[PDB]
C-alpha cells in the first residue's frame, strides 16, 4: 500500500505518463509543466507549482482527477510533487 501516483500529460490519462513511488522535485519525467490529469493510487501527495518544491500547492488525496482543475490546479502548472 506504499504511497504512489501516477500524472499524465493529457486531460483524461492520455500521454505521457509517469509513475511515481518516491518524491518527484521536478515533476518526473520531462512532464514539468505539463501534467493535467492524475491518479492517486494510495497515500496523500502534494503538487508544487515550482521546481523543487516551490510556490503554491495543493494536496491530493487517493482518487482519480480527470482533469487537474477539477483538483483546483492550474493545467501545465505542476512542477514538483512528494509525498505528504
Ligand atoms: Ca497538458
Ligand atoms: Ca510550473
Amino acid at each position: 500500500n506504499a504511497a504512489e501516483v501516477i500524472v499524465y500529460e493529457h486531460v483524461n490519462f492520455g500521454g505521457k505518463s509517469f509513475d511515481a513511488t518516491s518524491d518527484q522535485p521536478g515533476a518526473g519525467d520531462n512532464l514539468n509543466d505539463k501534467i493535467s490529469s492524475i491518479k492517486v493510487k494510495s497515500g496523500t501527495w502534494r503538487f508544487y507549482e515550482y521546481i523543487n518544491y516551490g510556490g503554491r500547492y495543493w494536496d491530493l488525496g487517493p482518487g482519480e482527477y480527470s482533469s487537474v482543475e477539477s483538483a483546483g490546479i492550474p493545467d501545465n502548472s505542476i512542477s514538483s510533487f512528494r509525498q505528504i
